[PDB]
């Protein structure tokens, strides 16, 4: 219930949502397959050091957070695959709010 | 190539922090934290670099600086904290280009 579980929480469920989106989507081109594939490992390494409580995972959230966001704008769509990265990417970036 | 030795020197810092706190045996809480956070930067970094990413400088940006700041706090007369804080700073410098 943490701000800081909750926002590693949040983490884990973009990086599915991205690795699948990267991996399942057949329409997504180069550009949208990297902003999802480094959404997803910037993901990893906030969960990273969110779990270990880090001096410095506010500084690795936010830049995750803003390209988190980035990756909404160019995979959104009305596909499901397209709308649950888009969504979890955004919802991470409404988790790191409370620890910037 | 920039990047290419950027990527190497980036491998070689997470080695470089890994056996410092797998090994060292008298590390703090602290430059625990700052190693093992070190480690895991330069390792996104690193992902970055390799498949030549646009936002790689924006990871080098940031594992970067948290690098340098692990050489200032593990640095020391044993072999281990010595080859930390100089891995991190090679890294460091060869970051510039890119940032």
């Amino acid at each position: 219930q943490a701000p800081e579980e909750r926002c590693r929480l949040a983490a884990q469920a973009c990086i599915r949502a991205c690795e699948r989106y990267l991996a399942l989507c057949t329409e997504s081109s180069r550009e949208q397959r990297q902003h999802a594939g480094d959404c997803a490992d910037l993901c990893r390494l906030a969960a990273l050091l969110l779990e270990r409580r880090s001096p410095w995972a506010p500084a690795a959230c936010e830049l995750a957070a803003r390209y988190a966001l980035a990756c909404a704008e160019r995979c959104d769509g009305d596909e499901p695959l397209e709308r649950e990265c888009a969504g979890a990417c955004r919802r991470f970036v409404e988790a790191c709010r409370p620890l910037l």
